[PDB]
């Protein structure tokens, strides 16, 4: 029949609705609420404003914001899993930079085709629903779901370290100074001998005259925007030198993963109360953020903070949140805009689902069942939303959700004689999305608070997220200790039943697909990079063929 | 009889010397060597400087580095326990300088006052190792044992800490700078209006005339020569601000400590040949010195650096090494210097024989005996061969000795059927300290290669090792888990045969006479500090009154 699968998904999650709001009254939703509000907001706009970059003013970081919220909330409200947190994806930044050219190149209205793009793959995913594909989450196996997760961590921990590399290009400190010479030190502004013809034509249509200018006051911003000369003991390659801001940076971003690290590891101390080994040990990365922004307070270097918009109105003046799909452009583009959303229906089901998978892993012990159609058509329903209302889209992002998950685990209480309190069980519920999403949208209320935060605790935190969201994949358990090592092994029940050379060339295998992905991932289609899962899959069937199905479904499987 | 005890420690020690010197052909000699030549030189030179300043260029670091090298020689090549490590100790810092004023405030020599002192304090040693009290160490328990340690270990951390935290005041840096104004950020050099008349004292005496110097070159050292005013956006409470110095001081020391900690930790790692894994094993502090000075030295951020004096002749140009006790002074004042004689003896005799008794202790598991009487007679010799050629005074060193047996531990190679390699032994030898006070005297001639460590690297390294020299003192197997914490314990065999508040009453006991020891330590009574080794003892003497003598020797005295 058709949508019967999403009748079946709510069938079952109906009965447990009452249930998924009465389980979060507890101090761990709080915390968890409190941890994944900062370590959401930034992402967002940073992506806002790279956006806003890229289309000249179309889609600013406010957008972002007003999108997310949105989104966040009417998929916490309405939705299967719901611990699963949307977030504003890399790849989409790059389908609207051929966009926006191509727009740029013909003589195209960019935000009219953009939103009949999306309401076509809108359509497509609603069509998808209806015909009931995420069936196909049937074939995916641990293979799979053990790869993509390690790739993306291991991607996250690269991006959260080049974050704090690229601080070092801005603020570039002196390699060789004397310390003696200090009595001449200094950067002055002086007016460029023989300026270039193209300075002169700019100093003519804005009527700038050489001659009276004082250059000796202008500041480093307006000598930039006067296009002057730096004459000086101090002077870069452009710019006075920024002393003590860059090792400043690297010490906050170091300290901040240091203390939460030490502060996620007094569940196992024992010389305190059992309500302040609970408390400050759940209270982990809330703590260290206000400790470090107190820090950085008083000390008082500047370095750089966060900043959200203040404004609530568009940021183009011409910009009244409604775009019709034609308004000035010709009849056939709305028929020639589906052909991408094929491609874009494919790419975002992929995305969704193989996140939807990887949350589901059954050794998370999830109590209340899940479903992967209403998800989908959900996701659908919102990047329709969005794509009309002129916003950004949103699909699931796997760290996020990895760690949104981590942070409700539930761990029983005896550990000494035993050890580390066996894990019961993930606590199911929907208000800490819904609270999270919430707080997103309201953040242009509170610049005054957000402003005090530096960006490097930010990194720090996200480099904290990206090493902690490694703990459970199986594969390391093998790559760590398999693979090279030394003779003797542990226990790993799948050896009390198998060969070693076969669990050696088990993890060459996946090694080399691993490393295909990550070759691939970059390479010229960054685009079409999710659709690989198309691809572990047909390497996955063929091996049974050197390989007994005994030991192919007893070293993989479960 | 006579010299007994003596003529019984050569006995036990000679069979083994051919052995002592033959044992040390494996590189974990030549690794503790490099790990201790550098933790031991910066201490010595260090005090050498102060006493040179409080002595106003009497005694200076050259000076102290012929001192050092000589005591570790004589003692390396024929005393007891060749593992104890002969250093400067800072309670002298004080005798050698109350002992200026007076020969000034009244009008005597220093050299031969203090040649006199010493030379009746080693005849004062060479008495008591007639006499035989070394025997006393039969008195000392585990109790004292095992505080001084904990003291020692703790007072050399706290050292450590405040050795980093001086180094705020010498380079300060700017609590608030604008980023965008650094085109009107210098310091300027400018006459001072209405000088004091004391410095126009000082210029008439050095012939300097205000008008015609220029002020507008003269450099920070200069300006702050010829008593210049700073006037200037840069500039501080004196002196213009040292940009990012202070701060890549604190990221040397933290990750020199952090490096060292890591690759500490390979004799636990699997994945990795037994070659691999026991040679960057016990390295660890040596390939991470090299590794933060070339770091250092790529940066080029001008951090302090270590001065090794590159000259061989006395400080003082009449120096002549040589110092008769008697040369301008009245024949009485060598009958009057025998009094302060017995002070110093005795309290080098306390702090030498307790040393003595911690290294010696039996979960070492020492193999060849050790001698308590020649120990006390090889120092009190060269105590007075020092004193005689005008060098400073040497004893036992608790934290560096530690360190040194701590270097040499053998481990077994089975930690799969079992657990850790269980401590087969300290390798006793005598070639480690000949080789490091050889290589401390020669020095002078390699001062090109160590100017280029920095010292923050050498603060972090001490750190680390003030905070290795805790593990294996009993007291804190109570204090971390007994005094307050929870309910549950450890085996812990004390308690398998004690009741636990006679623990909990024991435990305070001892620390309220470390909270005492703490508290006098600096008082007024600094110089006779060790003294209060005679009141530990009497305390654990008043100790069997509310305690049986079974609980009393099943939980204190080993
Ligand atoms: C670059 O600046 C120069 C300097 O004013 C200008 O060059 C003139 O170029 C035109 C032809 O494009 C000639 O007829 C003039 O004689 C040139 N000026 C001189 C002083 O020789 C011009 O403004 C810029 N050059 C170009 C090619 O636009
Ligand atoms: C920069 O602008 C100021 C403002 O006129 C001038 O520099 C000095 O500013 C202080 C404070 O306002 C005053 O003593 C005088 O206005 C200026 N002192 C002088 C000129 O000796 C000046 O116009 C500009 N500075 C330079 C170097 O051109
Ligand atoms: C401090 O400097 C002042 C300024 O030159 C001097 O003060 C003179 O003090 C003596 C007595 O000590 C008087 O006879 C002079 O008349 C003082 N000078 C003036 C100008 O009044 C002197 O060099 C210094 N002061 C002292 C007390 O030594
Ligand atoms: C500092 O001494 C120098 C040396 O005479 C002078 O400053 C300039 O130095 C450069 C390089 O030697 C030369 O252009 C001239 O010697 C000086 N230029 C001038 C004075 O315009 C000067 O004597 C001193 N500087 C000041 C500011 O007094
Ligand atoms: C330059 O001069 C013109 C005419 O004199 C004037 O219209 C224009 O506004 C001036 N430039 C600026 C930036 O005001
Ligand atoms: C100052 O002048 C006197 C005599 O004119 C001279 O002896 C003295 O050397 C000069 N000062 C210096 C530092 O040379
Ligand atoms: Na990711
Ligand atoms: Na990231
Ligand atoms: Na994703
Ligand atoms: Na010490
Ligand atoms: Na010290
Ligand atoms: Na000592």
């Amino acid at each position: 029949r058709l949508f019967g699968g999403l009748i079946l998904d709510i069938k079952r999650k109906a009965p447990f609705f009452l249930s998924d709001f009465k389980d979060a009254l507890s101090l761990q939703c709080l915390a968890s609420i409190l941890f994944l509000y900062c370590a959401c907001m930034s992402p967002v706009i940073t992506f806002g404003g790279l956006l806003g970059e890229a289309t000249e003013g179309r889609i600013s970081a406010i957008e972002s914001l007003f999108g997310a919220s949105l989104t966040g909330i009417a998929y916490s409200l309405f939705a299967g899993q719901p611990l699963t947190i949307l977030g504003s994806t890399g790849p989409v930044l790059v389908f609207e930079k051929i966009l926006y050219k191509f727009c740029r190149d013909y003589q195209l209205s960019y935000l009219s085709l953009r939103t009949s793009i999306g309401l076509w793959t809108s359509f497509l995913c609603i069509v998808l629903v209806a015909t009931d594909a995420s069936s196909l989450v049937c074939y995916i196996t641990r293979f799979t779901e053990e790869a993509f997760a390690a790739l993306i961590c291991i991607i996250f921990i690269y991006e959260a370290l080049e974050k704090l590399f690229d601080l070092g290009e801005t603020y570039a400190f002196n390699m060789h100074n004397n310390l003696d010479k200090l009595t001449s030190y200094s950067c002055v502004c002086t007016e460029p001998p023989n300026p270039s013809n193209e300075t002169l034509a700019q100093w003519k249509k804005d009527n700038i005259t050489a001659h009276n200018i004082s250059w000796r006051n202008l500041t480093v911003s307006e000598c930039k925007k006067l296009r002057g000369v730096f004459l000086g003991s101090a002077c870069g390659h452009h710019g006075p030198y920024i002393p003590d801001v860059l090792f400043w940076c690297v010490i906050l971003f170091f300290t901040t993963f240091f203390l939460s690290s030490f502060l996620k590891q007094f569940k196992t101390k024992r010389y305190f109360p059992t309500k302040v080994r609970s408390t400050i040990s759940d209270f982990a990365v809330f703590l260290t953020i206000v400790i470090m922004v107190t820090i950085d307070y008083l000390v008082g270097v500047p370095s750089p903070k966060l900043h959200v918009p203040e404004k609530f109105e568009p940021t183009h003046p011409e910009r009244g949140w409604i775009i019709s799909p034609l308004g000035d452009n010709p009849w056939w583009t709305l028929l020639i805009a589906a052909i991408p959303a094929l491609l874009c229906t494919i790419l975002i089901f992929m995305d969704q689902q193989i996140t939807a998978v990887i949350i589901n892993r059954k050794e998370h012990k999830l109590k209340k069942g899940a479903g992967y159609h209403l998800d989908l058509l959900m996701v659908g329903v919102m990047l329709g939303v969005c794509s009309v209302m002129g916003l950004p889209w949103f699909v699931a992002a796997t760290v996020l959700s990895i760690s949104h998950v981590n942070s409700l685990k539930v761990e029983s209480e005896c550990s000494a004689p035993g050890e580390q309190p066996k894990f019961l069980g993930i606590r199911e519920q929907r208000v800490t999305g819904l609270m999270i999403f919430i707080l997103m949208g309201l953040s242009v209320f509170m610049t005054s608070v957000l402003k005090f935060i530096p960006m490097p605790v930010l990194y720090g935190v996200f480099l904290y997220m990206g090493v902690s969201s490694l703990k459970g994949i199986q594969l390391f358990d093998r790559i760590k200790l398999f693979g090279m090592p030394a003779k003797h092994q542990p226990d790993l029940i799948y050896l009390r039943y198998v060969p070693l050379w076969k669990v050696h060339i088990f993890t060459v295998i996946q090694l080399t697909c691993l490393v295909l992905l990550w070759v691939i991932k970059v390479s010229a289609a960054a685009v079409v990079f999710p659709m690989m899962v198309l691809a572990l899959v047909f390497v996955r069937k063929l091996m049974d063929l050197c390989f007994t199905k005994r030991e192919l479904s007893w070293l993989d499987d479960l």
